[PDB]
């Protein structure tokens, strides 16, 4: 009984630590890919309703970075800062639309 | 990053220019087909609810002319002007109903 | 005349890019140091007024990460998330106080 | 990370325990010195503004007893009780003024 609850506590600590570590690794990889080599990972899609084409950035990993509000908010805000364009996250894609 | 964003801006300029050029070519073809040789392009359908026949004009191209509000508005207005009938655009068809 | 202003614009783009790149590198190094090897970088100081021991984390670099509101906010929020304590940034130090 | 935080928790417990132990030892020594042998430790200073002289008690230790509100309050209250005079703590000195 108490062994199972102790294992729950230990595994919750371990899983939360691993989840935050994976989220940090994912945001690290996302921003590093955008800053260094985004050409092999990004495409361009023309939204005709807004009569403009947007940069579709599809990061390789999606497991944990969007589940953490802080990591996702930082990713969006820093992509907006470094790029200067309006960045909106939809599903697994970052949409860069020139402002 | 900056190289990819500059490529995005250049591609947006080029794609917007190409999209407007294609829209102009499409409206040119639509109105030229209506003015010169519409007989092989349009059919006649009797709407029994309004108990009147309407001319169904089916332009060959639909890629860009309807996505530009100005080109579509001009097409409708000029078809109304030159034909004199009530022109309503539904889907890919122009419905000419005698007024 | 215009050559100097063109140089100003080009150098402003370059310096903003370099500043944001340095800020990202600094936050990367800060969080990596905290997650992997903080023991040789952080100390412990007992605040007697609050009668509690706080972790004094002194990141190696301070050039750009704190000047960017987004990077600093993300650093503080993510340190609070991963550590679970209360993290306050004063000067060059992160103070971790147990909650 | 987690090792450093566990060390923080353990060292906070140890430092709080040591701080309270030192405060208790200091109040013990202060009150024992006042009760048993205060002549070698106390002086007399004539405040002419209040036209009276006060007993200046300068305890040997000052590290922790004044930082604990409970220990300081007890020291002041018990010195007032055992002495019967108005006891005011200023800096490192107890001022005994006859009431």
């Amino acid at each position: 009984m108490e062994a199972v609850l102790t294992k729950l506590d230990q595994e919750e600590k371990k899983a939360l630590q691993n989840f935050h570590r994976c989220a940090w690794e994912e945001t690290k990889n996302i921003i590093n890919d955008f800053l260094e080599i985004p050409e092999e990972r990004c495409t361009y899609k023309f939204n005709s309703y807004t009569k403009k084409m947007e940069l579709l950035f599809t990061p390789e990993f999606h497991t944990a970075w969007h589940e953490v509000p802080e990591c996702r908010e930082f990713i969006l805000n820093f992509l907006r800062l470094i790029s200067g364009h309006r960045v909106v996250l939809k599903g697994p894609t970052f949409v860069f639309t020139k402002e």
